[PDB]
């Protein structure tokens, strides 16, 4: 089944990444943080067989895959909420480098240390699953009370999208940061350590890596497939 879903991530991620990539004009905000976020899971993808440097590249495609689905978030809740005062393409190159910027810096030590493991741990769960988290929380509550108090017939189905994706990527990416968490206050004396848990939490980071590579595989069908352009590009490509 982990051999399915390795083809699965590079087909679709694949398509996404060559559909927006063969505009022959300039590509919106939006488009050009997908393109990111496809690039983002085709590396991990990439890691499938030698998982199931290696490391390194892994930590730099997780934090992209939030940071990079944060940004989209943030640009859907000015587009939609604050529509009166941003009326106009805007180039967004200088966040993109920021997010990918930022994950360097935090992946530095994965190709070069208890306290340093233990900062790793802290940053990874404070700056790439829980800020990012409240963002989209807050960005498509937002987003979701100004289109009920909007007008037409995408509007509910612009709600189902979002509640569905705000429910993905919290169902895919919480059970890992959990167990993280909870290995955290292991480590810092705030719960007993004992051989079967130690193996279950082993197994536990197992599943969780395998949940969010679903995740990753998924991307493309709940950020670019759903959209009435994208289908129209990959119509005409």
């Amino acid at each position: 089944l982990y051999s399915l879903l390795f083809l699965l991530g590079l087909l679709g991620n694949g398509a996404v990444a060559a559909v927006l990539l063969s505009r022959r004009t300039a590509l919106s905000s939006t488009d050009t943080f997908l393109l990111h976020l496809a690039v983002a899971d085709t590396l991990l993808v990439l890691t499938l067989p030698l998982w199931a440097v290696a490391g390194a590249l892994f930590n730099i495609n997780f934090y992209a895959g939030a940071l990079l689905l944060a940004c989209i978030s943030f640009d859907r809740y000015l587009n939609i909420v604050h529509a009166t005062q941003l009326y106009r393409p805007a180039r967004v190159t200088l966040t993109c480098l920021a997010v990918w910027g930022l994950c360097l810096l935090f992946a530095l030590p994965d190709f070069i240390p208890q306290v340093g493991r233990t900062a790793l741990r802290v940053l990874q769960l404070v700056a790439g699953f829980l800020l990012p988290l409240l963002v989209m929380a807050y960005c498509y509550a937002h987003i979701l009370a100004v289109l009920l108090v909007s007008r037409g017939q995408r509007r509910l189905r612009a709600m189902r999208l979002v509640v569905v994706v705000v429910v993905a990527f919290a169902l895919c990416w919480t059970p890992y940061h959990l167990v993280v968490l909870v290995d955290i206050l292991m480590d810092l004396g705030a719960l007993a350590r004992n051989c079967g848990r130690e193996s279950r939490v082993d197994v536990a980071k197992s599943v969780t890596s395998g949940l969010g590579y679903m995740h990753c595989c998924l991307n493309p069908l709940l950020y670019a497939f759903v959209g009435v352009k994208f289908r129209e590009r990959m119509w005409m490509l």
